[PDB]
């Protein structure tokens, strides 16, 4: 089998079938003709990352959203039951409870590390499990192969949001999930110019959510624009992945060494809870690091308003690096006790660590962190 | 309040304002940055701007879409215990959307005519949450009293949301009848050139910032490329000519059809034969470039009309500046049987054109000589 | 014989041969393996419109005009230029290729005892624009094409003001159009492009010499996109342009405050006749002249609204400038109308918004002025 | 001064200045009302990786030399290139601008001695490249620098090969730098485009007359922005281009079917210590040169199943190409020769693929070409 990176620049593409074109030409084309009485663009992207992720096939949507959406909508159906990691991303908790919650469909929020406990909270009614591994907020490692087994017993269907690792360092289905789903709009497409979605596994469950919940219920249709600038990311996945792990590595070591700095979470670390199984599933330890200030919300906010270098935004996996505080931006309307509950610390500070030159960025921080004092 | 012409051009946009570009630059950008630590795409809203004022509505709202825009609107609006009443004929992935998707999840789902007023006042329960139609209607272009069904809306507090998609707001304008919501498939006249895909809604800020909040980000993801909006844009600002076209061209070739011997029945709202005609000329500036007709033939002579056209492209789609043409017996529906499509109102020679803005005299030989091949 | 609009949006395309794509791919990429499908399907279409046998496409209507002349002219050759040309191209031929040993004379294209009286031995190539930026000045194509032939010089015609659809000098007798497809006919002001058409053998030429080496003036796969997408809908915007700005100059004629009017559809135009024998329609450019000379122009420029102050034509959206305040804010009396610039002479590229909208723009700016 | 990739990600860009949009809006606008905002980004960009004052972005490489030496050259003007050059450039030079009455002579820009005979009170412009395509002869730039300093000539330095990440001729002092950016730059074959990197006052004048005037060369901002893109990975691409060429030439350079191996990477290399002094890594390109001549040069091509058959360079996907039986297909072996082009010579354009695959495909080919 062909390397990641030969995979990544050439699956499914053979320029003698497009005129000799080395670079496929996009079909920005809404309709297709017949002689008598799918977009190639996004087909290829698809069976790119269906390759990448070692699964059956792919499907390409307009958003990560638009990905958790489509997948979930055609899942589930009222009565069935959803068990979901105790930490999601924000709009994934929103569709979730505010959403196809509110029809129906039930929730319960599970520590997907805690195979006993999920062995537990299993019911006839399980019809899905959905987590994050590493979870957005600190970290938290799932057991995937675990989550698969008692799943498998059951018959539920697992799907896992590899956002985070992407393809290049962790394969889900390759250790028993049944779906993994993507928001494109980060690493995969890596220059923060595009959003998108992207879904792989089986031919059987692809295909249901291609024709139902994208076709009839999200109708989230990635453009072939969009899809031929993510393909031109996804051919330089493998490196931008090295940098940012060989940068997140350098700063995390630099960061658990700073006075100031009460908790590091970055599986890189030795010290990390979940070391060993991180290393069982992570090629990498990614270029996510969240960490806690000793000086609470208010050595948070003077830390984000000093940085010169990294970016005050709540994205992630862009050439840019970006930083942001929860306590005192996206969850700044929670009041502190309030704030906590969804984990989040009033010190908590994430960076998506870029690719600028390592010293560039420990002399951002090193700066912000004397401006935090 | 200058003319549509004019603000399908200009509205929303002072080139002023940045750097005096002409053309707006496309904010191709997935995120935005802050100065401290306490977000719109501006491309997206100028569209919205802009198709808000062209509808004469308060806001809008640009997706991936036009079934992103339904969808979107849908799912924000409805819940368990809800009831829509819909027109009796939808688009095929809409009546699907409602069928097997939202239907399926405690939703309450009743066809009515919307043109009969009384029957659908006589179906308004205190659970109807919305009313949901197209006007005209793809299958033959069946009206729907507009400012009629508003009214009766108004009187039971449901929620009006009107498929515009076939006229544009060149042709007519829902939200002026009454209407609180108005959805497009941009994809279709509005872009016009038939290389994006894309959904707009437009309405009140009340329902449009729900829809935007609740339905697109949390439970569709259905977010239009900034790329694509800034074609959208681009086609828009020939919407009047190209419509003044289409309709010039379908005017013609539908008093060509209605002279043909192969030809059984045709449905084009600017015929006089027309059953809704007093209402469709009430509704629409314009007759619209969309044609349905039937070959007296059936089935066969409807496959036979189809391979035999060569300037008309065998799709379905419509809105395009090339004619497209297609015979649902033979192409979307031709899996079932002749019973189930006369149960769906679709009969073996119904054949459907999207008039495009080739030379006329170009699209009557095409079809004169697929009629001839027809036999 | 399929009409204008429907070769303007089918020629040279049939999806069977692209997987069914109603709209082609876009083949944005810089090789192939072992010619470009976007940029040859946008020439054979251009080179149907135009009526000629081969079109190129290039990176702007500079990148059109350099490679055409960098391709045809050598040093001692020389080349009848009309009185008037766009800027750029008269810095082009006197400031550039002019100092390579190429000798240049301006003629004026209209009369032909005085092209003929100009023609010599080494005289090449006649370039001109018809109409002339200036005044709308027209040259008789046909006409200069007979004396070019029976000399054996290449006419080249600068056909961006009328577009194929107004105007085809090719059918006229000249050897090569060339355009700044930057204008009508992109028609939204998003992209810069050129466009050459005429014989296969010359434009094999310029293909393979001013561009592939001398210029190297690529036009870019997605710009060639867009540039087709706007051809789709050229015979619907010049109508609605043309019948704007008659309106318009019908209007400006009745004006007190306008002393001159510069439009081919109003009878009292000069050349009225050749006009008509040209051009299928008047166009959509009106120059006119202010009383109050170069004061006057410049606050009906500043009184605006509707209209954008800009250099440039052929954009959905109105456009005018005033060169005496504008593009030639320099100069003096003298210079001005050392090359036939009025004080108060304002030209309008006339968009394709609302008329009524149009005249009151006008209307309020006029009393502005004075 | 921050690091390379952080000024290939960050130089010139500010998000708060743009509504804080992360990515700078794209400016597709031919025209503005009252200098092209994406274009100005590129270029500022571009000169803060090479070091220079000011930079130009243009619709090619071609574009950005054309423009360059149409504006530093007039007739009775001398120019000294270096021995071989890009295919179009010598077209361009001999059939092009030579053809205007501007004098050509080629010289080995590494014989210092060569170099200062060849200087004459007529020597405008001293052009080449480094390394050099055929055999990756290089050039001793600092040392051709200091003779041009001496005499008053104009150093062009065509730095495609290496991109400003490897070589900066600028600090070796050279005065301008030109690019085919449709190269590393891009980096992913779908844009064609070109740059120019100098003193303010040179840059100023290229734009001014070169460009605007002679070329019209512009480069569509749509492709300026995918570029900018590209640029955000050169160093990590360049980085895996190298490690990969370094692997794949040590492995020819064993191979029995080898004969003579061109690689800047080995020991061996002729100007080893002056390609060291010049470039920070040796390169992704590797040209070597096969026993059984033309014949096995064909056979190699054909059998190759990962790299493509292709002209060009600096792409993702490895490319390679055999001139005898391409390119310059239709000349005489001795025509070639003339051209330091052997029967058997290959260049190999090292992708960003996995080394294993590409080392197999190499093998493989190498086997076929017997």
């Amino acid at each position: 089998l062909p390397g990641f990176a030969t995979r990544a620049i050439h699956h499914g593409y053979d320029p003698q079938d497009h005129g000799g074109a080395l670079v496929p030409p996009v079909y920005q084309t809404a309709t297709f003709t017949f002689p008598t009485v799918s977009n190639p663009t996004l087909n290829l992207l698809e069976a790119r990352m269906a390759s990448l992720e070692g699964g059956e096939a792919g499907l390409a949507l307009a958003s990560g959203m638009g990905a958790i959406t489509s997948t979930l909508w055609t899942l589930l159906r009222p009565g069935d039951e959803v068990l979901l990691g105790n930490t999601l991303y924000g709009c994934t908790f929103a569709f979730l409870h505010h959403g196809i919650g509110e029809f129906g469909v039930k929730l319960r929020h599970v520590d997907m590390a805690d195979l006993q406990a999920l062995e537990a909270a299993m019911t006839p009614a399980t019809r899905v499990i959905y987590f994050e591994s590493p979870a957005n907020p600190n970290m938290h490692m799932a057991d995937i192969a675990g989550v698969a087994k008692i799943a498998r017993k059951h018959g539920a269907t697992v799907v896992v949001d590899n956002t985070y690792c992407t393809p290049y360092l962790q394969r889900p289905l390759e250790l028993g999930a049944d779906l993994v789903v993507h928001s494109a709009t980060k690493y995969l497409s890596g220059h923060g110019d595009i959003t998108a979605g992207i879904v792989v596994g089986s031919q059987a469950l692809v295909d249901r959510i291609r024709l139902q919940g994208l076709k009839d219920m999200t109708g989230a249709v990635l453009s072939p624009h969009d899809a031929a600038l993510l393909m031109r990311g996804i051919k330089t996945l493998n490196l931008r992945m090295d940098r940012h792990c060989a940068n997140a590595q350098v700063l995390a070591e630099f960061l658990a060494r700073q006075p100031q700095v009460e908790l590091i979470h970055y599986p890189g670390l030795a010290s990390f809870p979940q070391y060993t199984l991180a290393r069982q599933q992570m090629s990498q330890p990614g270029g996510m690091i969240a960490f806690e200030l000793k000086g609470g919300i208010g050595a948070g906010r003077r830390f984000m308003n000093a940085l010169q270098l990294f970016s005050r935004a709540v994205s992630l996996g862009d050439a840019e690096s970006l930083a942001q505080h929860p306590a005192s931006m996206t969850h700044s309307s929670y009041t502190p006790e309030e704030r906590a509950h969804y984990g989040i610390s009033e010190g908590l500070v994430r960076l998506s660590v870029g690719l600028e030159d390592i010293d560039d960025l420990l002399a951002d921080v090193q700066q912000a962190l004397k401006a935090s004092a």
